[PDB]
């Protein structure tokens, strides 16, 4: 009976890490090219403007 | 009637440390278990939030 209290706590837990995994692998597709296109559009935003060189 | 007497008090205290040995070795196969669990959801739940790295 101990066991199986045991037993549920960590199968349970591990279902969650593997969601939560999951969660951010399916984020990461997204934010790659966010932090990409950031770049780009700030050091545009120097070219249209005068400011820097 | 002396020796039967001391006899008797050795006798009866060396069930009470097998007995005792006994419980030890029944609650081990589940503690282990509990300490390992412990660890995992400890490390789990940092992942889960923003604390550490």
């Amino acid at each position: 009976a101990q066991q199986r209290t045991m037993s549920e706590n960590l199968r349970r837990n591990l279902a969650a890490l593997e969601a939560k995994i999951s969660e951010a692998k399916t984020k990461k597709n997204m934010l790659q090219a966010r932090a990409k296109a950031a770049k780009a559009n700030a050091e545009l935003q120097q070219t249209l403007g005068g400011l820097g060189t």
